[PDB]
C-alpha cells in the first residue's frame, strides 16, 4: 500500500547489486526451471528448411539478493527492470532469427518474490531451422525440434530442467498447421559436451504428419486423367494416323506442361522426390504410347494383322502395367 | 505562460518518481481505457494467414503521482518524456510483427491532466494473424480479430475497458479494403486465466465478405466457355477423326493450361477449395466428352446408328449435367 | 573564430532548457514553416497501393530560449545536437514505412539564427499509400497524397505554413518516373478535428498520368492479331474440316495462354479492369468465330448454301463487329 | 609504451572538446580530403533502377583540438571514440538504403596523428539509384554515379577534395560484374548551389557495358528459328490444307509462348525496348506467313497457277525482308 | 565463494580501464588466436553469389590489465561486461549482412583468466559473399572462402592465428547442404599489405561440389525423350503429312515450353552454362528433324526413291549423330 516503502525496499535489493555476477557466484549452480507457452506456428517452409515459431518463454530461478522482508506479497515489477538484474544467457541452438516483440512495450515480464525467486517471461518470435528428409514428399513425416542452452556457463555454473515435467510446454493442442498435423511433442533434458565444457540443454521435438489430400487432387488426378486420355489413342482406328499421332504428342505436351508448372509450385526442392517419381512413371508411360503407335504404325502396311494383335495387347497391357506401377507406388511410400 | 514554473512543477512531478510501480501498487487495481482510430488495413494475406493494420492506439488512465496544481490547463508533454513514465504493458495476443513509427520523432504523445490523468497515443502498424478458414474461398466470409492483453500485470493489478463503450473504436467505415468489405466489427471484453493467474482482455473484431467479380470474370468464365467448347465436337461429323481428336485433346490442354495458372496466382493454399472443386468438375466434364468421342469412334464401323443416337445423346446430355452439376455448385457455396 | 567563446554561448544557450516544453509554452501557438526538397520517387505499386518517395525535409520555427547575442553568425551545429532541442512532432499521416538516413551520419542538419530561429532538416524517404482507382487501367489517371500533421499538440500549441507559398516543395520537375508522368502538383493548408482537437494539416499533392506506349505494344497488338487469326479460318475452305477445327482451337489456346500470363506479368489487382475487359472481348470474338465454324460445318451437309452464305455472312461481320467493339472501347476509356 | 601517459594524453585531447562545433569553427573551411575503396559490386538492378556498392569510405581531415605532443607515433584508436570527435556530415545524394557493417564490431577506424590529422574510416554498403535508359536493352551501356556531399555545411564550411588525385578511388579493376564490364571510372569535384547555399561535391562514375552473349543464345536464336519454321511451310505442298494450318498456327503459338516467358523471365521494364522490337518483327513475319498461305488457300481453286506463283514469290521474299529487317535491327542498335 | 571480495576484484580490474587503447599500446602487438565452431550453412545462392553462415566464432588474447590474483578459478562474466572491455576490430572480409544473435541476450560470452587472458565468444550469421563460376553447371564445383581481418590495426599491433592449428575450425563434417557435398576445407593464414599498411589475414576455404541427380531426372531426361519422340517422325509414313508436321511442329513447341520453364526455375544466371548448351543442341536437333522432313516431302513427288532413302538415312543417322553430341559433352564436362 505505501509505495514510498516498497521503492525503498527495491533499491535497497539493487544497491551493490552486481549484474556481472551470477547468483551463488563461485557456488553450486543456479538451477533454471523454463516452461513455454506456444501461442501458434507460423509457417514450415521446406525450401528454408525451418519453421517460424511464437511463443511465452519463461525462466524461473532463484536470487538470494533480491530476497526482501516486510511485504508479504509478490512484486510484479516493470519489464524496464530487467536492464538492471541478472539474467541466464538462453538462447536457441538452431534458431536463425529470433526477435522479443516490443509493441507497446518490450513483451517481458518480471515477477519477484520474498525467498529471492525471480520469473522472467518473454514472447518470442523464433525461426528454426529443421532439416526435413523430403525423399517421401508429399508423403513425408518430419521431426522439428527447439533446443535450449547456455551460452557461456557452463554445467558448473548453471543448470536446466523442464518446471512442471512433461506439462512444462502447452498450448501445443492448440497448434493450427494448415498442411501439417502434430502427431506427438517431447521434451528432453541432457547436458552436451564441448571443447569449452559441459553445457545444459533443453530440447522441445514435434512430429508434424503432412496432409495429402490437397496433393492427391491436384497433383495426382490430371497425370492418371492424361495417361487413361493416352491410352485412349489405342482403341482409335490405325488407319487416321493423323489423329492419333496428334492425340498422342498433345497428350506429352500435356504431361510436360503439368510437370513443369507442378515444379514451379512445388518447393525448390533439389533433390529426387516420390511426387517426381510418379510424373516420371507417366510421362514415361505416355512416352511408351507413343513409341507402341509409331510402331504399329510402321509395321501396319507389311502386316496389319500383326498390327491389330499389338495394338489390343497394349489395350490389355497399358492399364495393367499403370495399375500394377501404382500399386507398387502407393505400397511402397505408405 | 511563464515556463520556469512549468518547469518546476514537471520536475516535481518527477522527482522521487519510480517507473518501475504501477500506480496505486499494492492497492485497487488501475484502470485502463483504451482507443483505437484505425487509419487503414493494408492488406489481408491468405498464403500468411495475417492482416496488416495501422491504427492510433490511446490509452487512459490516472496516475495520482503526476498530479499537479496552479496549472488550469492541460500538459501535452514532449514524447520522450513518456521515456521517464510508468506506461501498461499492453500488447497484441495474435500479432506477428508491430512497430511504432518514428519519422520525423516517434509517434508518440503525452498529455498530463491536473487531476493525474495521462493519456499516453501511439501510432502503431501491426501484423496481425488470422486463421482463415478457406474451403469456401473465393466465396468465403472470414473473421478477424486484434488482442490485446496486459503482458505481466493481472486483474488484480489492472483492468482493461473500451473507453466510449461501442464508440470505443472509429475509422472503421473509412477501411477500403479492395478485395473485402467489412460487413460488421465488435468490441469485446472479458478476463482469461491463465497458470500465472487472471488477465484483462480487449477483443476487436471484424467480419469480412470477399468480393466474388473479378473470380467470376477470370476464373470461372474460361472454364465454363472451354467445357462448351468440348461440347461443340458433339455436332462435329464424326467422320472427321483427326478434327474431333485435336478438338477434345487441344480443350483438355487449354483446361490443364488454365488450371495450372490459376494455381499458380490464386494464393499458396494447401488444401481443398471452391475454385479447385468447380475447376476439378470442369476438367472431367472434357475428359468425359473425350472419352465419349472415343467410344462413339470404336463403335462407329460395327453399328453406325448406335454411334449415331450416342453423340445425340450426349448432345442433349452434357449440357444438362453441366447446368446440374454448376446449380448444385451455386446453391451449396451460396 | 574564437571556439571557446562559442561553446560558452551554446552552453548559455542549452543551461537550463527544458526539451519537454514547446518554444513559448502556454501562449500564442508556434508558427512552423516548412518546405520540401524532392529528390526523386523510388517506385508506384499498385499491388501495394503506395509509392516511395525519397526528400529534403526542412522545418523553420523560433525559439526565443534559442536567442544568443555577440555571434553576428549562424550557427550551423553538429545533428547529435538536435537530441538535446526540441522539435515538432511532425509526422507523415497516410505513410506505412519511413525513416532518416544514417550514413556517414544521420541525415539531419541544425541551423541556429541570433533571434533564436531554427532551421531543422531531415533527409527522409517514406512510403506513402496511395489508394489507386484502377477501373481505367492501365489508361488510369491517379492522384497520390502526402499528409503532414502534427501528432500531439492542437492548433492552439502549433501551426503548419508552407514556408514559400507555392514554391514550398521543389524538384517536383526533377522526378523520373518510367511509367508516369506528373500533370500537376498542388499544396494545401488546413486544420482537421479529430477527437482531441483540431490539428494543422499540410497537402503535398501529385497527378500522374499512366503511359500507355508499353500496353499498346505489349498487350492489346498479340490479342489484335490472334483475332484476326482467328477471323482467317472464314476464307478457307470449309471441306477441310481438321484444318479449320485445329487453326480455331489453337487460337483459342494461344489467347488462354496470352491472358493468363498477361494476368501473371500484370499487378495483382482483384477487380475489373479495362485490360480485363478488352482480353475478354477477344476471348469471346474467338469463342464466337470457333461456334460459327461449327454451325457451318454441321449445317453443310443439309444445305451447302446456307453454309457458304454464312460462311460469307461471317466474313463482312466479324472485322466490322469487332471495329465496333474497338471504337466503343477506345472511346469509352478515352 | 607507457599507457598511462598515452591515456592522459587522450583524456587532455578529448578534455573541454566540443563536438558541435566544427574545426577551425568561424574561420577557413576544413579541408576534407576522401578515398574510396571498392570491394565489390554486389547487383545493378534495372527493376528498382539502382545499384548494390561495398566499399571502404576514408576520410582525412585536420583538427587542431586533437594535435597531441610527446609521442612520436600515430594514434590507432578503438572505434567507439569516434562517437566523442567531430566528424563530417558527408552523405551520398543518390543513394536508397546504406549501412555500416557492424560485426564483429563496427566496421570504424580512427586514427589521429600528432599535428592533429584525423583519419576516418568506414565500410558501407550503399545501394545507389542509377536511372538507366534501356531503349537499346540488352544492347544498352549505362552510367551510374556515386555522389557524396555534405549535408548541414556550406562551402563557407568544409570543402571537398579526392585525396590522391586520380588514384583516390581503387580497386575499380577487382570489380566482378557477371553482367557488365567497367569500360570507365570518372573523378569528379565541384559545388552545387541550393537555396541554403554553396556545398561541396564529389562524384565517382562508372560506365558500364551490359554482355549479349546469353541473350544472343537465349532470346534471339529460338525467335529466329522460329521464323525460319514459319517459312518451312512455303515449299510444303498447298493441297495438305492441314498440315500447312497447323505449322503456321503452332508456329505463332510457339511465338506467343516464347514471347510470354521472356517477358516474364526479362525486368520488369515498363517502356518499348531493342529486344521487344524484334519480337514483334517476328511475330509480325509468321503471322504474314500465314496470311499469305490463307490467301494462297484461297485462291488456290480459281487459279492454282497464280496461287504458286504467290507461294514461290513467298519462298523468295520472306528469308529476304527477314534478313533485311536483320541487318537493319543489327546495324541501328550497333 | 565470497562474491564481495569477486566484485571488488573486478571493479578493480576495471578502475582506470581504457578500452581506447589496445593491451600493450606501444609495444609488441597483440596476438589474437581464433577458432570457429560451424553451426550450419543456410543457404548458397548461385543468383546472389553468396553463402549464409552460422557459426560461434571465439577470440583468444591477453590482456595484463584484467590480470587477477587470489581467485584460482576463471570467471565467466555476462556479456554485458563485453562493453566495458578492450574487444579486436575483427570482421569478415567478404561479408554483405552479417549479426549476432541476441535472444535471449546478446550471443556473447566473455571468460577472464588468472593471467588476463580474455577468451570471447559470439554466435554470427554471415552472409558471404562467392563469385561462382557456372561455366559447367550443374556439374560446377564452387570454392567459397570466409576471409577474416583487423580493420583498423595493422600487423605492429596485433596478429592473427588459428588458436588449435588445422582443428581450429570444427563441425564442418555435421554441414548438411542439400545440393552440395563439402569435398575438402583449408585454413590459410598471412599478412595483406594495403595503403594503410599491412594487416593480419585468416582464411577458411570450402570447396563444394554439386550434387547432379536432380538435373538429370528433371533437366536432360525429358530433353532425350522429346529428341527420341522427334526421331519416331522418320519411321511414319510420309504420305501423312499432316501427322508428320504435327509431330515435329509439337516437338518443336514442346522443347520451346521445357527451355523456357527450366529457365525460369534455373538461378537467374545471365551467361552461357553447360545445361544451356545442351537444351539449345536438343532444340537444334529437333529442328533439323522438322528441316529434313520438310524437304522430303517437297522432293517426295519428283522423285519418291530419293525421298525413302532420305528418311533411312535420317533413320540411321539423327539416333548416331545425338549420341556423339550427348558423348562430347559427357565427356568434356566430366
Ligand atoms: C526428433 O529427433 C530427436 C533426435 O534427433 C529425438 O530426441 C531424442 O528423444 C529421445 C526420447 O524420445 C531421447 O532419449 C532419451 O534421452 C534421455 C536423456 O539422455 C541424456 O541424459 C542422460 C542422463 O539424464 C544420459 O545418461 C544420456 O547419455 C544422455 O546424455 C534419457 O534420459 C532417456 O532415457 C530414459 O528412457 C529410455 C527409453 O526411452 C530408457 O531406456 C532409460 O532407462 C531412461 O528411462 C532417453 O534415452 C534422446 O536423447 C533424444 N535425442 C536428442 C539428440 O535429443 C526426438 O524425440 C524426435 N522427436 C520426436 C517427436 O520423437
Ligand atoms: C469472431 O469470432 C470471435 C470468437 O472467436 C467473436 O467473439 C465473440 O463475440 C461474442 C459477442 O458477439 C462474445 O460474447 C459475449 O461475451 C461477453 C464477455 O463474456 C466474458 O465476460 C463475462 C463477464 O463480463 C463472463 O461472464 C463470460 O464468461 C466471459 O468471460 C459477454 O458479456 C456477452 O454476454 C452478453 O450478451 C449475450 C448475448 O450475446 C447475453 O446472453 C448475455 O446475457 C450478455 O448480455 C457475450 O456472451 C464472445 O465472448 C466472443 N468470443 C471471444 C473468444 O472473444 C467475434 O464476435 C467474431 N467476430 C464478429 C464480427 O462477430
Ligand atoms: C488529390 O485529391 C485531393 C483531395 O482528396 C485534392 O486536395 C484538395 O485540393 C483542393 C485544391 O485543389 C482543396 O481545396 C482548397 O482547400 C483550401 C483549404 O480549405 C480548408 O481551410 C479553409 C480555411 O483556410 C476552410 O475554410 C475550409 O473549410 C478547409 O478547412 C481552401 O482554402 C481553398 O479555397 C480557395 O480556393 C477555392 C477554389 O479552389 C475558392 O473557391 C476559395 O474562395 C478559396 O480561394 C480550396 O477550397 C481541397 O481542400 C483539397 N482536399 C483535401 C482533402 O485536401 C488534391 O488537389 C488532388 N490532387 C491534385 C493534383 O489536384
Ligand atoms: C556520367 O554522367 C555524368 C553527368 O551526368 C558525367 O559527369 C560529368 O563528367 C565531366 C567530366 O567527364 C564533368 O566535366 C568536368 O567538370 C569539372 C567540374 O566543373 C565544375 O567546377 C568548375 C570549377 O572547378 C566550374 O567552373 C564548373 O562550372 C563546374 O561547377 C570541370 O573542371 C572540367 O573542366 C575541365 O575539363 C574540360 C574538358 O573536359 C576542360 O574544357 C576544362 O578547361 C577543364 O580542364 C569538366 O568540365 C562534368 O561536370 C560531370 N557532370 C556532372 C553532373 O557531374 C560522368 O563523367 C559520366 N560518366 C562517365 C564514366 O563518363
Ligand atoms: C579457394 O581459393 C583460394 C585462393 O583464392 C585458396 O587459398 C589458397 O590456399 C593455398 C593453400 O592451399 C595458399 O597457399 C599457401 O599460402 C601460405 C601463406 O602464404 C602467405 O604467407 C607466407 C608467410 O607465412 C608468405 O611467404 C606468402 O608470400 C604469403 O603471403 C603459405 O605459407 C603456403 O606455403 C606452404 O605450402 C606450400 C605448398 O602448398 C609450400 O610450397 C611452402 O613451402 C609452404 O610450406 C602456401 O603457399 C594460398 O595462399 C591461398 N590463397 C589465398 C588468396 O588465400 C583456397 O585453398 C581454395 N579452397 C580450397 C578448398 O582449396
Ligand atoms: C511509507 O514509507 C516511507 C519510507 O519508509 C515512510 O517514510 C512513510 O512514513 C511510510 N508511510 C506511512 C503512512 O507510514
Ligand atoms: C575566447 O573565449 C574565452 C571564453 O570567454 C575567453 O576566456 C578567451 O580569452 C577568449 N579568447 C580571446 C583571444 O579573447
Ligand atoms: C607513465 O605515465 C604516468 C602518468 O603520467 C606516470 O605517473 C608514470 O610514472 C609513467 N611511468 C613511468 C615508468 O614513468
Ligand atoms: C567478502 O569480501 C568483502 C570485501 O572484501 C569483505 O568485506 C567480507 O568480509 C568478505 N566475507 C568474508 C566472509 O570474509
Ligand atoms: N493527428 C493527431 C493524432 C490522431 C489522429 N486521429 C486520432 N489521433
Ligand atoms: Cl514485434
Ligand atoms: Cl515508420
Ligand atoms: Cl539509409
Ligand atoms: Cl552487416
Ligand atoms: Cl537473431
Amino acid at each position: 500500500g505505501n509505495m514510498s516503502f516498497v521503492k525503498e525496499t527495491v533499491d535497497k535489493l539493487l544497491k551493490g547489486y552486481d549484474i556481472r555476477l551470477r547468483p551463488d557466484f563461485g557456488g553450486p549452480p543456479v538451477c533454471v526451471g523454463m516452461n513455454i507457452d506456444i501461442a501458434s506456428i507460423d509457417m514450415v517452409s521446406e525450401v528454408n528448411m525451418d519453421y517460424t515459431l511464437t511463443m511465452y518463454f519463461q525462466q524461473y530461478w532463484r536470487d538470494k539478493r533480491l530476497a526482501y522482508s516486510g511485504i508479504p506479497l509478490n512484486l510484479t515489477l516493470d519489464n524496464r527492470v530487467a536492464d538492471q538484474l541478472w539474467v541466464p544467457d538462453t538462447y536457441f541452438l538452431n534458431d536463425k532469427k529470433s526477435f522479443v516483440h516490443g509493441v507497446t512495450v518490450k513483451n517481458r515480464m518480471i515477477r519477484l518474490h520474498p525467498d529471492g525467486t525471480v520469473l522472467y517471461g518473454l514472447r518470442i518470435t523464433t525461426t528454426a531451422a529443421c532439416m526435413m528428409d523430403l525423399r517421401r514428399y508429399p508423403l513425408d513425416e518430419q521431426n522439428c525440434t527447439l533446443e535450449i542452452e547456455s551460452y557461456g556457463y557452463t554445467t558448473d555454473d548453471i543448470e536446466f530442467y523442464w518446471r512442471g515435467g512433461d506439462k512444462a510446454v502447452t498450448g501445443v493442442e492448440r497448434i493450427e498447421l494448415p498442411q501439417f498435423s502434430i502427431v506427438e511433442h517431447r521434451l528432453v533434458s541432457r547436458n552436451v559436451v564441448f571443447a569449452t565444457g559441459a553445457y545444459p540443454r533443453l530440447s522441445l521435438s514435434f512430429r508434424l504428419k503432412r496432409n495429402i489430400g490437397y496433393f492427391i487432387l491436384q497433383t495426382y488426378m490430371p497425370s492418371i486423367l492424361i495417361t487413361i486420355l493416352s491410352w485412349v489413342s489405342f482403341w482409335i482406328n490405325y488407319d487416321a494416323s493423323a489423329a492419333r499421332v496428334a492425340l498422342g504428342i498433345t497428350t506429352v505436351l500435356t504431361m510436360t506442361t503439368i510437370n513443369t508448372h507442378l515444379r514451379e509450385t512445388l518447393p525448390k526442392i533439389p533433390y529426387v522426390k516420390a511426387i517426381d517419381m510418379y510424373l516420371m512413371g507417366c510421362f514415361v508411360f505416355v512416352f511408351l504410347a507413343l513409341l507402341e503407335y509409331a510402331f504399329v504404325n510402321y509395321i501396319f502396311f507389311s502386316q496389319p494383322a500383326r498390327a491389330a494383335a499389338i495394338d489390343r495387347w497394349s489395350r490389355i497391357v497399358f492399364p495393367f502395367t499403370f495399375s500394377l506401377f501404382n500399386l507398387v507406388y502407393w505400397l511402397y511410400y505408405v
